[PDB]
């Protein structure tokens, strides 16, 4: 791909994210805490699930960034709308108004309803996320693989400003405690 030219440098929104957890200084990376980081609980938080926002709003024009996702066992990543469901159980769908690709126990899936199986022959170290507004495409590619196409949504409804959306995954093993990064451009 020749997308990297429209990369946005993308920070963490602390307001949105899970009370577990710990989001560092620079606000570019994430991880769960072992307990509850000592936030006041508001509307914004996804209570369920070990996510949160990119403070970025997009609502036009080419976006790309990277994150980087070495040694982690489970992650989903992608877009979302602003107003997605923050409290409860729910699925990563288009439906319910997100654009993700996940790694979940040695398989990867893009989060289609039902979600739809990947086929990666390098596990990658490092995901790129590119979103074409106007076209409706979410596109993913494998960084570590010389950036091959991972998957493509294409005929996206986004209905509202898009955010970007990430999950470091439960620690329930001891192998996924490891942070998502926001690469330099
Ligand atoms: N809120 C739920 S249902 N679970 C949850 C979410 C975030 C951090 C911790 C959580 O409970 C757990 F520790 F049991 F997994």
């Amino acid at each position: 791909h020749h997308h990297h030219h429209h990369m946005v440098h993308i920070t963490l929104d602390r307001n949105t994210a899970n009370s577990w957890l710990i989001i560092s200084k620079d606000r570019r990376q994430v991880r769960m805490g072992d307990t509850h980081q000592n936030v006041s609980d508001n509307k914004e938080r996804f209570s369920n699930y070990p996510m949160v926002l990119g403070a970025q709003r997009f609502s036009s024009g080419k976006m790309y960034w990277e994150v980087d996702v070495t040694q982690k066992e489970a992650w989903d990543l992608g877009v979302c709308r602003d107003s997605v469901q923050r409290k409860g159980q729910f699925s990563l769908s288009p439906e319910n108004g997100f654009w993700t690709i996940w790694l979940w126990q040695d398989s990867y899936e893009a989060g289609t309803s039902p979600q739809t199986t990947l086929h990666i022959q390098v596990p990658p170290c490092q995901i790129g996320i590119f979103v074409d507004y106007e076209a409706g495409v979410v596109s993913f590619y494998n960084i570590t693989d010389h950036g091959s196409l991972i998957y493509t949504f294409s005929e996206c409804v986004f209905a509202g400003p898009l955010r970007p959306f990430f999950n470091v995954g439960f620690n329930y093993s001891g192998g996924n405690a490891a942070p998502l990064k926001l690469c330099p451009l």
